[PDB]
């Protein structure tokens, strides 16, 4: 385990510089419309506008975590939860997808996480943005994180008309469909659309499978296709999800090879098919690396997409965010109980179901609970701070016995979590302590 | 089924007024500070602030709720998706619990609806406050709706050290309890305070049963009085909660019956309790009816209580909010599958799981779904707006054939709703429609 890959994030700034001649390390241009050296000023404004703490560590990612937490301990309480945020492991991850998938730019999905601090240190990296809604669409171009409406993909197959509308007053253009009845709707309220073609995928493996709701099957893209030329959409590409948190790779590969296959059947009515979008499933935190899946696509996109004409795009989400968050929470009460001399050992925390812990109910998630100054093993029931029995995050399992004024170090919550979080009981974690794990920005 | 008991509107109203001159129905006075007449013009000022237009019918309940979708349907889109808030049913709520236990003073759990206008109404009616956060504390007080606060009562039994600081700071005195490590940080933080034990019950019948987080076992009240007398804290009462949903009516007088048992233990450590708070629990929405707990709760409470000398409390939510709200959602996109010639029918509405129907995971809610002007019954599934699969709220089950433009109106939806809601992909439901079903304003 490592708390940083320092090495990638030097190689990923150096490239298509002044020092090595404007010179790409692959027959790709740098994701982006700035230079080389106006990215890395565009990433360092932003590291000063959030007032970013520079923290080096070889130390593991928990060490690197659990160091950190101690010092950040000593307008908010001593005692309140917060997120110690790591937006270095952001631009690492930029680093990361650039020396894997150069011929693929990644296009964020703003629904995983939409901190503006994550949205500007992504948009001064070449980033590209996935937007679900017109709320979506409106912090991208309300903000100024896009030069151009091209750079937004609207990657929600069935759309409300007043979002189709608002898209295209805003100049927004491509725009996702799997659906004959979405189709006419694009046709009427989105005129200057490029249509993008959304498959059915073998997801079965993923964490979060979304094949029941979305993906126009095989044997329907025919008379899908049928209906775009019918009432004059542009079917510009074809798109894909293999599922949130998908570690088979042969998901991957079957998807693409799926997706020439509908390239083919849209030469037949008038289109010429010029993206290919890979959309997100890809792993965030460090069985299945997002190498390994990165090497086993990379192959399959030479063969049937390495002609040079289409230009691949993908929409990683949990991938940027995931391992760029530490939820800190104090443990502030406790009871003992009787199992039906068995002790049962109820303690509290600020943080719970209702708001960042709302991803184990919608994520599927299983969070690591890491007792900060790690005592005997009890059966132990953690709760959040609302008055809701059913608002637990342990229940009656194995835990090192702790004491009020405690802290729990929950890692790699910077996806699903606080961008779906509500207020029950007006509770929420509002103290933010920005760090940068890379050398970047003196 | 009935739209309104304006009858007993009539009464309320009535009861300590000039009109009878100043007498009351039963030998307690009216709930509030205000007079008679002070308080029916604090309601019609609420309802001037929030433009509510009075909406009379005998229709039923669900009549009425299909007449006025009608005709709410023609800054927000035309399909967007809305609710109606009847405020005339809050009101009418109170009249009828002032009809049925007049010795009770209703304490609104504000966690149930934290919505500006209903926090206004009950304020006006004569009602207290629950709180069980800073947050909800800071919003009774920073909106002036107690004219003390003794009119608060701090119903959380775990509390954060910030919290126990700023309900002292706000001069805050009736606080919950149920374990002896509590006891201690009362004694510190709020030194002024008048502790209420709150006692374990036999909520296994309700809806939501919270016996697991909280709730003093009868074993352990002795040590916990012991403790009281030890760290100077003043036990004034003893609190429940038979869980909500509960109408278990053997479980209120099962409650009030061991409440009894702790006043007595109480005088062996110098305290003589004053307060009765019998939580909440009671539906809300016309098998067990509001009447029928009362009617059993009446008599033991004469039998146990009735001496005069101690003043007996309740803390309901969902009871004065569950019918004030009806949601409207437009069914703006579908596509048809196959089943594993069978044909799935798939829709796709403007709220969903992540927001109004996060109830159907955190309250154990099963909503009831109106079309609005019913069709052949199809096997139908209908999803949220976010992009998720599992934002579902009807998974293949029989449903009349529905089209694009359609509305979906879902009655009865005003507690533990838009209260624990999140804004995940961006989708809010923010139009709201203010009506009143009983005569009240001219």
């Amino acid at each position: 385990s490592v708390a940083s890959s320092q090495d990638l994030v030097d190689l990923f700034f150096l490239e298509g510089s002044q020092a090595v001649d404007g010179l790409c390390f692959s027959p790709y241009p740098i994701y982006g419309w700035r230079t080389a050296e106006e990215r890395r000023a565009a990433v360092c404004e932003v590291f000063k506008t959030y007032n970013v703490v520079t923290r080096l560590p070889i130390e593991t990612r928990e060490q690197y975590w659990r160091r950190l937490s101690n010092l950040y301990t000593q307008a908010y309480e001593p005692e309140d939860p917060f997120y110690i945020i790591d937006l270095g492991r952001v631009v690492e991850q930029m680093a990361r997808w650039r020396h894997e998938l150069p011929m693929v730019r990644p296009y964020f999905a703003v629904k995983s996480n939409p901190q503006p601090a994550v949205l500007e240190v992504l948009s001064a990296l070449g980033a590209g943005f996935d937007c679900a809604s017109k709320e979506e669409i409106h912090m991208v171009l309300g903000r100024q994180l896009v030069a151009s409406p091209d750079d937004i993909i609207f990657a929600n197959p069935c759309k409300q008309l007043g979002d189709l509308r608002e898209a295209q007053a805003c100049g927004v253009t491509y725009v996702t469909v799997d659906n004959p009845l979405e189709m006419e709707k694009i046709s009427r309220l989105m005129p200057s659309a490029h249509a993008i073609i959304r498959i059915k995928t073998n997801d079965s493996k993923a964490q979060c499978s979304f094949s029941t709701k979305f993906g126009a099957p095989l044997e329907d893209v025919e008379g899908l296709l049928e209906a775009a030329r019918q009432f004059n959409v542009t079917v510009c590409g074809v798109s894909f999800h293999v599922g949130s948190g998908n570690d088979d790779q042969s998901a991957y590969v079957s998807a693409v090879r799926d997706a020439y296959q509908v390239f083919q059947q849209a030469v037949q009515y008038g289109f010429k098919c010029t993206i290919l979008d890979i959309g997100g499933g890809f792993p965030g935190t460090e069985n299945t690396s997002f190498e390994a899946i990165a090497r086993t696509i990379r192959p399959v996109l030479a063969e049937l997409f390495g002609g040079g004409d289409v230009t691949i795009i993908s929409e990683p989400g949990r991938y940027f965010t995931a391992a760029s968050h530490a939820l800190l929470m104090n443990v502030f009460a406790s009871r003992t109980l009787r199992l039906s001399e068995p002790e049962e050992y109820q303690y509290y925390v600020n943080d719970g179901l209702y708001h960042s812990f709302n991803c184990i109910l919608f994520d599927h998630a299983h969070p690591t609970l890491l007792l900060l100054n790690d005592r005997p093993l009890r059966i132990t029931t953690i709760f959040g701070p609302t008055c809701d029995s059913m608002d637990c995050i342990l229940k009656k399992q194995p835990f090192p016995e702790m004491k009020l004024g405690d802290w729990l170090l929950v890692p790699d919550m910077g996806s699903y979590t606080t961008a779906a979080a509500g207020f029950f009981n007006g509770f929420a974690t509002r103290r933010l302590e920005w760090v940068s794990s890379v050398d970047l920005c003196a």
